[PDB]
Parts: C-alpha cells; sequence; structure tokens
C-alpha cells in the first residue's frame, strides 16, 4: 500500500519555485533558455556581509542560539524598525525565523483556527493561500483590475469581510505586481479595518527598500492606532541579496510571537547560526548596496515596460517597486486561441526559450509575472523573444 | 483586547532550549554556573566543513536552492544510507531540511490527521508529542524502567496500539537515556508492527554515530520488510557539531517524501544554501572527526557513570551512546521530600549552580538528564557540586 497523505497536505498544490525547477531543468540539457521567473535578485550578497559570515564562521558560532534569533539581531530589528519604519518595538516582540516564509507561516500556525477566513488580494503571492489551507483557513481572495493599478479599494475590503475573517495580508510592494500602495490609500483601508476588530493586520514589508515612485508606507505609517492589532512581516532575503541564508524577521503583539516562537521551536529551533550573524552586518552596515541593486532594478524596470508598451497586444501597468512587472498578455490569449495564460507559459517557453509564471498562479488570470533581476543584456535577448512569440 | 493564539498552540508547552536560556541567562548576571544540560557537541564544526562552508559563500552561493536540497547533497545522502546503513533510497525518496527538528516535523504534518494516535516511547526527546499535537495528533506514551534499560518489549507494544495508531518514533540511541536498542530488540518490536500494517515507523537515527557499546544498527537492518512503511530521519547536527547550521534529511517512501517537501516549500523553503554546501562535505568527508568526537563522548561517559554510581542515593544505567546518560534521583526525592524531578534541579541549581534538565520533561519522574558535552575538567566540579548537593 502507497503511504497516505495527510488531509491538510491534500488541500495545497509552490509554482514558483516549480518555474524556477524546470528552468534548471532545461537549461541542464543544454537549451537555449532565458529564465524570467527568478524570485529573488541576481546581485551577490554584499561583501561586507559575506565576511561577517566568514569571520562568524571561524570564531566556531556554529551552536544553536535563542530560538527567536540571537540578541544583536533581535536588537538590529529593534534598530532597524525604529530607524526606518519609527515604529518601537521591544525584544519580547521580535521574532526572527527561517525565511519571510516562515514567518508567515508560523503565524498561521500560531493564529489561524479550522475555518477562520483570511483577505487575500489578487494578485497573491503563490504562498499566501497554501500557508492558510495548511492552518485550515479559508482564503478569501479580492480580485483586482489594472483599471485599479492592481489594489483594493475600502468597498472591496468591507463586502469581502465576514464575521468569519481573522486576518488580512497586506503586501506592498506586492508580489507579483511590483506596486505599492500609497498612503492614503492604506488610511482608507485601515478605516475599514478599523471597524472590524477580529482582524489581525500581517502587512509584509518584504520588498521595503525595493522602490522608486515613492518612499515606502504601511498601514501602521498611515493607522498608527492599529498597532495593537497588526504584525510587520520583512526579512533580508530581497533588500540585501540574501535568499539562500533564510533569515526573515517579524514584529507585533508579544503573545502572538511568542506562539510563532512555540510554533518555531518544535519545527526548526533557530536559523542557521552563521546566516544570523550575516543579518547583523546587513542591518546595522550601510544602505550603499541596497541603492546600487535598486537602482539597478529600476533602471530595467524601465526599460522592461517600455519594450512591453511596444508589444501590440500586451497591456503593461508600471510598477513601483520589487523586480517584477505583471502585464497582461490577454489579447494575445485571444487571438491566438490559447486555452489560458498557463498554455500561453507553456508555448512561449517552447517556441523560444523564454521562462516566466503565468498570472494564473498569483490568482489574477491573463497576466504574466516577469522578473528583471537578469542583466539588461539578457533582458534585451527576452524582449526580443517575447517581441517575436507574440508577433 | 489581547490576540488570541490558536488552539493547535494551546495544546503545547521546549523544556531544553528553556534550562538552555535560564542557564545562558545566570551565567549573565555573573554566578557559578555549570551547563550540564547542553543538546549540542561542545566540538566546534571540523576545519574542513568550515573551510566548505567559507568556499561557498566566496563563490556566490547565497540563493534559492532546490526545496529538498542540492543535488550533491541529495546524492551524499543517498551514497550516506547505502555506505553506513546498506539502505537503497533513489533521490525522489530523499528530503534535506532545516534540522533534523523540521524532518520531524514536516512528517507530522504530511502525514497525520487529528485524532490519529502516535507511539512515543519514554522516556522521550522533548519535541515529539509536541511535534505530534500541533498536528492533532494523539501522543500514547509507554513508560519504561531501568529495569528494561529504558527499552519498550514488544508485549509492551502491542497493548499500547490501537485501531487508531498510525505512527511510531524509534530512536536510538536515545535522547535523554543513551541507550540503544540492540537488532535482536529491533526484530521482536518489527515483528509486532508487521502485525499492524497502518502505523509508519520513524526511527530517528540522528544519534546514529554517536555509539561505543554495541554496532549502530536500526529497524530496517533488523526487518527489512518494514522498508515500504518507514522513514528514516538523520541529519548532520550531532555527528558533525553542526547544530547551528539546521541541516537534516530523511529518505523514505517517494509520496510520504514528496508531501513533507510540500509543507516546507511553504514553511522554510530550502535550508541555508551554505549550510547545505557544509554538509556536502561532512557527509562525503573522513569520518576521523567523528571518531575523536565519539571516543571523547565514551571516555567522559565512563567517568560520569562511575562519579554517579558512588554517589548514594543516585541509580545509573550506564548509556551505549548519545553525551547524555540519565540517572535516577529519586531517592534523593523522597529522602528531602521534593516534591518531584523539577523541585530538584531547581534545588540543584539555586545551591550550587549546576543546570541539568529533569527526567519529568522526557516522561520519567525521577530521572535527570546530564549532559557530557563539555570538558572532563568542568565535569568533575560539576559531579562534585552534585556529590556535596546529594549528600
Ligand atoms: C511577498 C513575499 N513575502 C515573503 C517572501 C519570503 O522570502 P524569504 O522566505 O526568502 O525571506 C517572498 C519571497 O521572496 C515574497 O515574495
Ligand atoms: C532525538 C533527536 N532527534 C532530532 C533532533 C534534532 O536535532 P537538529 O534539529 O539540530 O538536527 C534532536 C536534537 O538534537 C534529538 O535529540
Amino acid at each position: 500500500m502507497d503511504i497516505a497523505l495527510a488531509k491538510r497536505v491534500q488541500k495545497v498544490k509552490s509554482p514558483t519555485l516549480a518555474v524556477a525547477a524546470k528552468a534548471a531543468q532545461m537549461k541542464a540539457q543544454g537549451l537555449d533558455i532565458i529564465g524570467l521567473g527568478t524570485g529573488e535578485p541576481d546581485f551577490d550578497t554584499p561583501q561586507h556581509i559575506k565576511l561577517a559570515a566568514i569571520s562568524a564562521i571561524e570564531a566556531g558560532d556554529t551552536k544553536y542560539t535563542a530560538v527567536d534569533g540571537i540578541v544583536e539581531l533581535k536588537e538590529a530589528v529593534k534598530n532597524k524598525f525604529k530607524r526606518d519604519n519609527e515604529l518601537d518595538y521591544q525584544l519580547n516582540q521580535i521574532l526572527v525565523s527561517v525565511g519571510g516564509k516562515q514567518s508567515c507561516y508560523n503565524l498561521c500556525q500560531a493564529y489561524l483556527n479550522p475555518g477562520d477566513e483570511v483577505i487575500i488580494p489578487a494578485p497573491y503571492w503563490v504562498s499566501y493561500p497554501d500557508m492558510v489551507l495548511l492552518a485550515d483557513g479559508v482564503p478569501v481572495i479580492i480580485e483586482t483590475t489594472p483599471a485599479q493599478r492592481y489594489k483594493i479599494n475600502a468597498q472591496q475590503l468591507e463586502q469581502a469581510i465576514t464575521p468569519k475573517t481573522r486576518m488580512i495580508f497586506l503586501n506592498s510592494p506586492s508580489n507579483p505586481s511590483g506596486i505599492a500602495y500609497t498612503q492614503n490609500e492604506l488610511k482608507e483601508l485601515g478605516d475599514v479595518l478599523k471597524k472590524h476588530p477580529q482582524i489581525l493586520i500581517a502587512t509584509d514589508d518584504m520588498y521595503e527598500h525595493i522602490i522608486w515612485s515613492q518612499p515606502f508606507t504601511n498601514i501602521l505609517n498611515a493607522c498608527p492606532e492599529l498597532y495593537d492589532r497588526t504584525i510587520v512581516l520583512n526579512g533580508v532575503s530581497k533588500a540585501y541579496a540574501m535568499t539562500g541564508w533564510r533569515i526573515g524577521y517579524a514584529a507585533g503583539p508579544a503573545p502572538l510571537i511568542n506562539a510563532m516562537k512555540t510554533i518555531q521551536s518544535q519545527s526548526t529551533s533557530n536559523p542557521c547560526s552563521i546566516a544570523q550573524r550575516a543579518a547583523v552586518a546587513a542591518l546595522n552596515g550601510s544602505n550603499e548596496s541596497i541603492e546600487e541593486m535598486v537602482n539597478a532594478f529600476h533602471q530595467r524596470h524601465d526599460y522592461v515596460a517600455d519594450r512591453l508598451q511596444s508589444i501590440d497586444g500586451i497591456e503593461v501597468i508600471p510598477a513601483d517597486g520589487t523586480f517584477y512587472i505583471f502585464p497582461s498578455v490577454q489579447a494575445i490569449i485571444e487571438k491566438r486561441g490559447y486555452a489560458n495564460d498557463i498554455e500561453f507559459s507553456e508555448k512561449l517557453l517552447n517556441e523560444v526559450g523564454v521562462a516566466l509564471v503565468p498570472g494564473s498562479a498569483f490568482g489574477t488570470e491573463g497576466c504574466i509575472r516577469i522578473s528583471f533581476a537578469t542583466g539588461i543584456d539578457t533582458l534585451k535577448d527576452a524582449l526580443n523573444r517575447l517581441q517575436r512569440f507574440c508577433s
């Protein structure tokens, strides 16, 4: 007999890591593949962070640590939230985790009960619904359009809330759209959320530093009165090109943070001790390397957006930040008679070798997520191929 | 209003990491504290493993990897299981995780349904019941005595099994007793397990290399016919003094391993990329550093066991391996009128500064777990203090 799988894992299907595995596979066969599906910076970890990790290895920092992070890193997080976000957190409000993904997963396991509804704006990071489902929560998707710049409004939010709603993910700047809410937009959402006090607000600020159209702002900057029911989710993966090291961090209400620490203490223990020391050097160091990387993404974005605009049948909303852009190819799908954006993306990959992620993976049919965390020369080639495929 | 906690997290209370935090705290106040509660080797990570990690950092191995491990590490695990354990696994049967704790936690989340019973022999590693409870499983504890050398027998196992039993943890050599089953003992347990085919066998071989009284053997060496319903859990934390790096690995039935990979893909993504490269160097390198460390634990064990034997009111069963020994202080508790082994351990810490873990944390009242992952000079001091306290 085959080993049966738990009912909870039968609820879930990760297509971003799956495209990555298919792209690596077809490159392994020797084919001419350009990967526009990546979810990490192409830049290496900055040298001063690498040097701090090497110093930690040489010093023998190879042991278990406090589950929620060495005190130097919890302090660096505390100071970062004050310095960058004008938010005051005590050490017992801070949890360092194995990537920001684990912050989110620990949150769901520490907080959500079976049947609880979680508002997830589309387009959404692929993992939000699956993490909710693994806690037996119920994803409640709010669909958005380009005319709304892929952002929910206060009337959509109120309409989606029920007496069963206990959480919302607010991810700004967004994976996959690259769009960020303005402070006033967050204020209008906060005014709705103030009317529903059982809703915990999970603000996923992972892409905070990767923004150029406006200064970063989150729900607590807009609505300080929501502090006691908000958890702030962040990490070093994107700002410091540290995706492989797996360090995220969160700040929020002490009882919730302690419950998340309890989940973590029974699942991973502390994150890698060397990675923790690397993250101290990142958070306490200069922003110079951040600015270098964000400037690169900005110039690449403007190039890609211009190329997409010029391709007949592709409609695009320019991003505010991140290394993603999220154009609609629905007109190409319709003129070709493709079934959907999965067929579009499979045909594109097999015809011209460009790998990207179908918009339906993020809950928005007919779009595609293009990542420009690759060199501008590779982007010129890839957009040439996309233009030829769509011609 | 305080943020409420999920019902699942209200089910759980980690006391090994808690003693560690209290010991570090009292040392911080400047007090004369000896920590005999540690759960990791005192030796640093071997130099050749450190050098491989540094080489990976310098090479820019700082990106996301396959969630279940880079192919070089999955291959090293495959070869390790064949070389050490005469077990044949394909790559799709292997999962690298964030510590062996995450292997165990992923297993529970991928496999256990609410109400499923899990047999957990006492004394048990503190995390087994809590990981089961977080999947809404039901821990079913089998209590053992020193006259049984803290090992279950086939009649106890059969009596504990019900139609609801779907899993058993078999941890040999044991945390906290240090005792290992013989091959024939595992054969007798396997004969019971063959009569109950819905029971998945989770053999936690983390302490495999840290053994001296007999060659290591597990349930599949004893009973090869259980291969299709056994998951083998192991890791580099103990054998290579790598606890801070967080690399575990497991091998078992492909559908189950894939479901565990699904949980991992929605919780942590891949383990730290640098740590994965370090683990490749460990598994593919010489056993010389393992033997050096295990020889040290062996000589320290024999010293500690002899000192414990000489203290009136302490009864001890010598360990077969690990860096733990698990004597009973019940006679001290009774002559003093202490309430239990928690009171014993608190009084010992406050009177003479020796920190250790009460046996009730592992489900065996009246014992204490002493770790000898510290230098022999510190052990002489600590045992002197214990002798004075117990006098
Ligand atoms: C919106 C969002 N949140 C969180 C994460 C988690 O990233 P990591 O687990 O590498 O910290 C990601 C992925 O990069 C993301 O896109
Ligand atoms: C019995 C047992 N299994 C698994 C583990 C997991 O160790 P780690 O998560 O560091 O790999 C431990 C702790 O060291 C343990 O004692």
